[PDB]
């Protein structure tokens, strides 16, 4: 059963699922159809049967909208996507989504869609497994050896993401990372010339990548070849694979509709007829089957690593404990103790520092208890202060290929990159990564926070600078609808501390969690407030009663509803609203959304239907509507800052006890 | 004597570290460093009129590194630019001229504001390319009126970027030699030395684009910078040049450097080696006579270079507009509003020659193309691009994004680009900056939903249209049908708000619409629908926009058979809809009739119209892979639901 046979299935399958959905991407599947057969046949190192398994190779498909390619992949190198599947492409409910998505198929390692970012995953896969090698590798017991593969197309390449990640990627000397870009001459619009005439060799090369340039990307052993060149290379390795677009359709080959469009029932039939695929609409014959088939391979891939792991355990019974915790991002046995000492600690101590340097401080706790911690920041280290006592810098070996170990990643000003990158730290596993950049530039990274979101995966994602708080450096640094548009995405959790203790309750939490976050640190420094135990524990609620009325009031209430440094004028404002007639509950919201994830008891009993509500955040007020209605009232900023001291800043834009008794009295009329 | 190159470059550093230390706030080392380069550009190469900073014909300059804006600010001050010593004594001060990044329309001479890393150079980019595109299509064999550079000055920080990646290619694709980029290549980033994160060949990278490059001159010669300038002039390509560079250290350095002046006080010579007034004013001159010449044997050339320059629409513009409108509601089409989009444009490409469009590799499916359109493209031979009106931009869509910006702010055209609503994520920045500016960029997004089906959540946006909302002085608009993309369309290229106009994958019915109805369209929100002249049912009004509203309209006789009476309020933009009057907005939502509010996005926005007791048909989560009208009927946007919402909020 040929290699034609072999690539000639994916064709076959990629067409007649995109016709059956009638919808879709088979051009890229057919043109990529040898490339899958070179890397998939003879080079990946997989175990279908199990697509856990730690030391598998990594690939991922950037170029996401020929996501039948990969289906295909999949189904005939026998993971568990029975036919069925295929033929539901693009339907309600089936394993085979228009774009592939992580933890709902099978042997998907990401999800892609968004061009660029698979690319970036991968780089953050290829310095996870750099890293976990240079730390859990002896000279006498080796468990980390995989490479990571990527597929990607002309799309991909013009993205700004390719730049920040493969330039990144070729600094670190990510040498077991190899690229295999689709060099077809097309992108959407047509010939790719008239937008895009890089030298892509002369580029990659500037980078300290390796380029194997020229290859003819419908020789699987022409590519084969390449790969295995690549797989001895001192850097990581971009693979130039010249192919057409629906190569091997009887009439369409190398059209400009053949990207995004099914073939019609006509132009497949004359393809069947081309190729000599004899086979109906979703059949394939098991001598297909056969020389596709990696169960057997994979299974014995798969119970030699385990050998060798147990035979690591031997030497090292601790180290290998440490590994399986880590790749299952399993916390530590002791943590809920652990955990609740870094915020009673906080708590402590009592001090008035901006959250900022809370959070280095937590930082700090975290690490000490936390070998997996993997912080980093986008050239920002000194300002987010993202790095802590103890940690190593990661840097790239002086001499040979590879990483030193470390646990602080300068990421350089690559906000996307790094973002993305990130996701794919976090989707290898082995660490907890984080990473850090002035809120306003989650701009630059935010479809990294949205992908994070929608794998429903814990990156940490770290933002100091977060209002006109900031001062001086002015209105295109001072954020102000950020914190409540990094809300708005599904399943993101924002967490904006007002003090040490929410920092050390918001990292705690974040870490633990499945959910990932944007964690929103001030500049300036907040005061500390003190808590009662049961205050502690609703922390973690998102919001809580920060301080309640007295029985003993009897005038008319009010709740202050407020986040992070703004907390402060919230309290500030309550004698000066008790002298004013106004009872004023202070609700602190340190995270909206995971308060909303709250029973409506809780709910009920912090915010009581009924009590009328101003809300006091030094960002767009519209958001709050959703807390204090059409009736109550909002201290915040819903223009741009100004550039000036922050103090200046603050009383300017009307963040003051009398703005906010002004609005009470409003509110309550 | 009069001032050598190291006086006049010291008087940079001077007022730079002066600054600082006033402020106590600042970088001095920037500007401190790239001294000689703000030298060997400004005193030697640079064309430009301090007494008017709007000259059509003046170079662009860029400092892409905000960082740095002291340079910038002793430059424009030091030239002869109206910014006075007290507002340099002023820098980073509440309402000064002198903000700690430099910003458009704030202080003369600042073409674009930056601060965010990248930006600036793509913003350049799209300024080079305004002036190709002008000379290409208004210079005669016997009379030329366009002919200008544009220069950036760039720092590590952008070079990292991937902003610079996708704007530097694209620019070495479209041939741009008159764009020279300045790098300040001194080693450094903010987290020490960058070759522990970037050890990029950067000569090799921009050749590779396409790019001439001048790699190590002596960033502190300013007779190699110059040089270097002058060669890059030369140049077939654009041009890379890579230059080489409290209280007790500030005494200390004046004392190392012999500036003996105390702060603030620039001597006279000084001065009078930087003052660009007199040759300002004969390049001026010339070029307004160069311009009579042209206004001689082309006057209506002439005329139409005055009026786009200045951003100016046709003087007959409402009929124009008017027209484009009417004949949308005459042709009563159910069409998506991509396409109702790309009907507008051909109308609006008819009447407005400065019209320039382009989408980030979706045309197709964007739909921003129109039949009578040219494609921009390089020429085959020579440098530079051969005139067009229609640009593809790659798959780029924040360095499109912010190329439009410079487009718009060098004057000339009206330009705005495509992507899809979700991919607003990959631009967002550059939506903020236009609006931080008030400068008209015109941003379209198609694909707005779940409606846009098999694509699935990765291009489904959910919190999107309410996530441009939030950014100030950026109006986004979510047509329903023909009529409101019209309405849409004009009002954003006639106002001075930047716009996200909002557009559909899938077929949305047409609305009839009374005279009173079409005259409230551009107010935002309207109603559409009221309730009947006296009546008895319990009332609530629907909240809707784009796809929706034919969803609201749908629900308002299976409303009244359940004794609820509908009024229905289209709300193509809420953005426009808040500026209108409160005799107008209550007259739309009156007090006390509770509402629900339909939309294929997150909820929670509409509470701020809704209030805690009113209600939501929205989707709250990602979306699927799946048909549009499965979909739709799976996340609840249904009569049915809408029902339940309404008689629940009613209870
Ligand atoms: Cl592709």
């Amino acid at each position: 059963a040929s290699t034609t046979l072999m690539a000639n299935a994916i064709r076959a399958l990629a067409m007649d699922a995109v016709q059956q959905a009638n919808s879709g991407h088979p051009g890229m599947p057919m043109g990529m159809a040898e490339i899958g057969v070179a890397l998939w046949s003879r080079h990946l190192k997989h175990n279908p049967t199990n697509p856990h398994w730690a030391d598998r190779d990594r690939f991922v498909l950037s170029n996401g909208h020929g996501s039948m390619l990969l289906y295909s992949l999949l189904h005939l190198t026998g993971y568990d996507l029975p036919i069925e599947e295929l033929k539901n492409f693009r339907q309600l409910h089936s394993k085979t989504p228009g774009h592939p998505e992580y933890g709902i198929t099978p042997g998907v390692e990401t999800t892609t869609g968004p061009l660029g970012q698979g690319l970036a995953n991968a780089v953050g896969m290829a310095l996870g497994e750099a890293l976990l090698a240079a730390e859990f590798n002896r000279d006498d017991a080796k468990i980390v050896d995989h490479h990571t593969y990527v597929f990607l197309g002309d799309g991909c390449l013009m993205e700004g993401i390719s730049h920040e990640a493969c330039s990144l990627a070729g600094t670190l000397k990510l040498n077991k990372l190899i690229a295999l870009y689709d060099d077809n001459g097309i992108s959407i619009d047509g010939d790719v010339v008239n937008w895009f005439h890089d030298d892509t060799p002369k580029r990659f090369e500037a980078y300290g990548w390796n380029v194997i340039p020229n290859v003819n990307g419908h020789d699987v052993d022409a590519i084969d070849a390449a790969i295995a060149k690549a797989k001895r290379s001192d850097k990581p390795s971009l693979i130039c694979c010249k192919t057409r677009i629906g190569n091997g359709a009887a009439t369409k080959a190398g059209g400009h509709d053949v990207h995004g469009a099914p073939l019609g029932a006509d132009e497949i039939a004359k393809t069947r007829e081309a190729l000599g695929w004899t086979w109906a609409p979703f059949v394939i014959p098991q001598e297909v089957y056969a020389a596709w088939d990696a169960k057997e391979a994979g299974k014995r891939s798969e119970d030699d690593w385990n050998a060798a792991f147990a035979q690591y355990r031997a030497k090292y019974p601790a180290e290998a404990a440490e590994f399986e915790r880590r790749m299952a991002g399993t916390l530590p046995a002791d943590w809920a103790a652990k955990a609740a000492a870094i915020v009673a600690g906080a708590n402590e101590r009592g001090e008035t520092v901006a959250t900022r340097k809370a959070s280095q401080q937590t930082i700090e706790g975290l690490a000490a208890v936390l070998p997996e911690l993997l912080g980093g920041s986008a050239d920002l280290t000194g300002s987010n202060l993202t790095n802590w006592k103890a940690s190593k810098a990661v840097r790239a070996n002086a001499d040979g290929p590879g990483v030193q170990w470390g646990n602080h990643i300068n990421y350089g000003v690559r906000e996307f990159g790094m973002s993305a990158a990130i996701n794919g730290l976090v989707l290898h596993g082995g660490y907890k990564p984080f990473g850090g950049t002035f809120l306003t530039f989650s701009d630059y990274s935010r479809n990294a926070l949205r992908v994070a979101a929608l794998m429903k995966v814990p990156s940490i994602f770290v933002f100091t600078h977060d209002s006109i708080g900031l001062g001086e450096d002015g209105p295109t640094h001072q954020s102000v609808e950020h914190v409540a548009s990094l809300r708005l995405i599904p399943n993101l959790d924002v967490w904006r501390p007002a003090d040490t203790v929410e920092t050390a309750v918001a990292w705690t939490y974040a870490v633990a969690h499945q959910h990932p976050s944007c964690l929103i640190f001030s500049r300036q420094n907040l005061a500390f407030n003190a808590r009662t135990d049961a205050q502690l524990a609703n922390v973690e609620k998102g919001g809580y009663v920060l301080r309640d009325w007295d029985e003993e009031i009897v005038a008319r209430k009010i709740i202050l509803i407020a986040t992070g440094s703004e907390v402060e004028l919230a309290m500030k404002a309550v004698e000066p609203l008790a002298q004013q007639g106004i009872a004023a509950r202070v609700v602190s919201m340190p995270s909206s959304d995971v308060f909303d994830r709250q029973d409506a008891e809780y709910r009920e009993r912090v915010l009581p239907h009924g009590v009328r509500r101003v809300a006091i955040e030094a960002g767009v007020t519209d958001f709050w509507r959703k807390y204090v209605g059409l009736e109550g009232g909002v201290v915040g900023i819903d223009t741009f800052g100004e550039s000036a001291p922050a103090g200046v800043l603050f009383k300017h834009f009307g963040f003051t006890v009398e703005h906010v008794i002004e609005t009470a009295k409003a509110v309550l009329a």
